[PDB]
């Protein structure tokens, strides 16, 4: 039985991180805990690319075009999406995640999903550095692992 | 860390809007909306090219055409719909969104997303130049610092 | 501003585990968390010491035995109290994170508390490798960086 | 990766055992549980200590002073306390658990918990030889491991 | 299986008592108890050594003071503490209980706990003299036994 | 009647700070508040040591660590605890709290409580830089006055 | 970036001090408040100025002949409001805060607001140094605050 696995050491690993505008209040908690996260697991913060994109629909073409670099190892797509009064919410976050998940497809390049999609102010503050951790943090050791192992299945 | 950002400056760049013309009443005023953004950020009115489309559904085949062109920096998508009594908006809406993204990561072109997808007609009273602002102007706004973007990560 | 603060490397560092044998159900799946968590963080499997105590009331007087080695870098300490029908569940879980709290002043050493302490059998589920996590892994991971922690304050 | 556990072996251990009076009727279940462990796992019933003291809040004294004796492995503290109608069930239970704690750690030497705190009468039957089991049984089983345990971990 | 127990002869036996002045018309009941259980079990009562402190919370130090003593075999602490408006009974009662069994385990001597802690002047009446008994009684036996238990464990 | 009293001025005071890093998107607002006030009152930046350690159950351990440090004239502790589902909020909290007072008697060094104990997210975030004031300010503005007392005290 | 703010230290300010007379029970808990700050924060008890007035509708003139003296660096506007029965204490509590106001404005110097606006006496006494602090302190701080960031602006 071979048995493949990803290390969560970042040593060499280079990153992209496209994160979001609105509701910069918590994106930008979220891209505290992305980049502490890969720092203290041993990368380099040189070895950080970081766009920001005005808002959560335009994600998808942004990280497209980061993750058509050569020197990337793994692309960090990150946003708050929080539900308001008419049904905007649910289109634009189907759109968001097919999105990423098509590309992810087409390039063989992983792309980890950052995006908090809550009901209301309360969860949303919840998942972002509070009670229930921050999901920065997690999409980027997602990152981290992936890289690792598709270093070693190619 | 490298980080990238877009401007807000409209200097130089050419636009393309594609407007429904059902609920002309609220259309146009989105349009209106848009068409001053892009204007008073120090853009051109001879820069803008707008086509007009019997219906929201039509909006993405007449987008590819737009966003094929070569000199056009981003496509501004602008319509309304409304619920009505039957799942004809579910539809309607659902394939909006999906071809008007498909569309941006086949292109490779920003192509921002000004559809108001409301339930009553007062909500959609209220977005479109009313106590919650407008939706083209903040279409236009996200379209301007795309464009500026992807000329800066080219 | 010195600012001191410990990386997420295992590399040379020696750990102990103090387990209980009640509930070994869940109790097992806490201990495959942390040894998970420290090989996979660079850690050697052969530098890992693992003591069984019957209950966990045993767990403090274990621990000091342990951490009162030369050659132990932390101690995690990992137990599960599910409250029953009389109060010998709040006797107990007092009892065991003061005895481990005063230990660890008292010898100047890292001791992380992965003891769960549940209402219900459904919560005590849900924190042993299920939605809410796994509490072996986060004691695991505060035992390595304050590892690291106190090797740079030393 | 060392592992250190006890046997269930009883061969050559010595055993202090400290038995309450109050609720005599029930302690002496307890008391018979305990002995009847140890001497059907192999012990010698030459090689038990027995002191009687008159009531719980007395144990923790008597304990110490059995423990601080050269020739005992492991103390064996059995005791029943029953809620009244006032708060002195809370003071003496707090009090009894956390001598007892604080002792063990400062003789490093195991000393188990049997003593039962219910809130009615019909739980403490239940726990003193009825269907739930006895825990002067579960006390000494959790003695004999742990002295095995310590002196293979010496 | 060697037995130790105490006998209830008090003779040759040296006894403090340490008493607190509030709520003095209960206290002075408990007094007469414990000083009345010496004489009749054979002591003498010129081997009492009585201590009055003003409060409760000064118990503790008294009491530590008389049992520095040489010529003490062992200490009686009574007192009475009824719950009033405020969380203050809570505070002077885990504070009290605490400090005399830490004393206790310090100096290896015996320090029976003589102190009612009632919700209502109802169940403080009912314990000091009357239906349920007399507390002072009771502890005033329980030090008798623990002296000579401890004479014949030395 | 000799009056001894702190000044509030920081001048020439050095300061050591122990932050969690659980729930730090509170946590580093409590820190900033912390650091702020000393500045301003008349402090130096460079005389300030800050450890950040995983969790709130460490911080006693690695504030004994600053403490036991010649150059350190007050320790302020700093941590966010919101209690959940399960008593693991009550045996925290009450761990913590234990260990920074026996500390500050053991090593006669002042050491202040800057930890937030909530129920809820809501009283949380009120007490971190918001209508309730901030936690790491008072805290901060204690150690300035108790570090002065002590220099006048001796 | 030009950033202007204040310290918190007062040696060399001078500061005068108006306060009402009515409800002097809670005004001079104020008072003391308000002159303790300016002692312990590094001033001299002889640079204050206190004048009393006999109720808070005469704040306001007072407050003005104070603030055209051309040695004092800040006045700090101390009473108490408590809503009685009649529309009285709305029109008072208008007339004082815009007078106060207006004063500053027209003379260009920093004038605090002590007052307290109440609807009951039990909201007054907590803000009068109790569970939600002193006012008075409060206002003192915004005064030397406000006096070194006059001195630095100039």
């Amino acid at each position: 039985m071979q048995i493949y696995e990803g290390k969560l050491t970042a040593e060499g690993l280079r990153f992209g991180i496209v994160a979001s505008r609105f509701n910069h209040a918590l994106v930008d908690r979220l891209v505290e805990g992305a980049i502490d996260c890969i720092v203290r697991h041993g990368g380099r913060e040189e070895d950080i690319t970081l766009v920001r994109v005005p808002g959560s629909w335009e994600i998808p073409v942004a990280a497209g075009e980061l993750a058509r670099k050569e020197d990337i190892d793994a692309v960090i797509a990150i946003g708050v999406l929080i539900r308001g009064a008419t049904p905007h919410f649910d289109y634009i976050a189907s759109e968001v995640s097919k999105g990423l998940a098509n590309l992810s497809l087409e390039l063989r390049k992983p792309i980890t999903f950052g995006v908090i999609t809550a009901d209301t102010l309360e969860q949303a503050i919840e998942r972002a550095g509070t009670k229930h951790g921050n999901k920065g943090w997690e999409a980027a050791l997602s990152a981290i692992e992936m890289a690792n192992l598709f270093k070693s299945l190619r």
